[PDB]
């Protein structure tokens, strides 16, 4: 084995439950004013209807199970009532020892980031920005955990956010712009001591529901994203060879299976036991609370999140290519 444990860094697309734990923690700490996310009917507190792609990636590959991961919070939280006056908790939660340090929201990049919301008719003011990015999360791993050893095999899956909240927030990032994030976020883990990188882009969101009415722009975005981050990937593997950088090219997969389902009717893999018939609409809507008989025949879970069977295939994949020693 030339590694024996994983360790994971990003977004929903990767988080086994900090999200969801985090803001569940602040609602008891704040004594209901806190917006709970992932949510039932979400499995778990997964941004799905089961175990996400890095689950299923330590089966695959036979080692151990991801465990949530993440650093000290310590927030003075602030919020306002109805007739406009304050009211404060001093939120504190220890540094959770773990291997999977991803979060639901997180963008590629350092710092933390806002993206919980209050509840029971409260607005905050300040104090929720407690949540970190996916650079801030290698920084706190190694400020806790200390330098990588070379036998870890680390993910690393960031990127969507930082196009979700150049659509829907207050940022203004182009494709490129965010690999370079991207990047700079990888060759902290390669000067930090990583020696196994699976590195992947961001998928083919062209169908995602949330997306509708913003085809051209999300579409600009991920393959300006995409370019950049396989080239300066390349890169960086001709710079580091004693370092093994795994290309897990979701875009190309999610695309595949699209592909097959739009002209054949169907994506189906025997040996996972899944057959997908639909990668346009919700299993899940967030409007009607419908969620549909038959869940995992659809790549979309909710409106951008895919379902577990969605996740089992992205995780065959990538653990394909560590099997296969397919580096760059
Ligand atoms: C800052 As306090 C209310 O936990 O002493
Ligand atoms: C910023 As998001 C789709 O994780 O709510
Ligand atoms: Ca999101
Ligand atoms: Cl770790």
């Amino acid at each position: 084995a030339e590694f024996d444990r994983i360790t994971n860094f990003g977004d929903s697309l990767s988080d086994i439950g900090n999200k969801h734990m985090i803001t569940v923690d602040m609602n008891q700490a704040t004594s209901g004013k806190i917006g709970i996310r992932a949510d039932k009917p979400n499995f778990d507190g997964r941004f799905s209807n089961g175990p996400v792609w890095t689950e299923y990636l330590a089966g695959f590959l036979a080692k151990p199970a991801p465990v949530r991961g993440h650093g000290e919070i310590d927030s003075q939280v602030v919020l306002k009532d109805q007739a406009g006056k304050q009211i404060t908790y001093h939120y504190h939660h220890n540094a959770l020892p773990g291997t999977n340090w991803a979060v639901g929201g997180a963008m590629s990049g350092l710092g933390n980031f806002l993206d919980i919301d209050a509840a029971n008719g409260f607005t905050a003011k300040s104090g929720l920005d407690v949540l970190t990015n996916t650079g801030q999360q290698i920084k706190l791993r190694i400020a806790n955990k200390g330098q990588f050893t070379g036998n870890e095999l680390v993910s690393y899956m960031s990127g969507t956010n930082n196009l979700w909240f150049t659509l829907f927030g207050d940022l203004d990032q182009t494709g490129n712009k965010a690999a370079g994030f991207a990047l700079t976020d990888i060759e902290t883990l390669i000067d930090a001591g990583a020696k196994q990188v699976l590195a992947a882009n961001i998928p083919d969101f062209v169908d995602a529901p949330w997306f509708a009415g913003q085809q051209k722009k999300t579409t600009r975005f991920i393959q300006s994203h995409n370019q950049a981050l396989k080239a300066g990937l390349d890169q960086l593997a001709a710079a580091h060879p004693d370092v093994e950088i795994y290309y897990f090219d979701a875009f190309d997969l999610f695309n595949k299976v699209s592909n097959e389902v739009k002209t054949k009717g169907k994506y189906q893999d025997k040996e996972l036991a899944i057959t997908l018939t639909n990668v346009t609409g919700e299993a899940y809507s967030y409007a009607t609370g419908k969620v549909i008989a038959q869940p995992n025949r659809n790549l979309f879970w909710d409106g951008l999140h895919p379902t577990t069977a969605m996740h089992k295939i992205m995780a065959k994949e990538a653990a394909s290519l560590v099997i296969s020693g397919r580096t760059l």
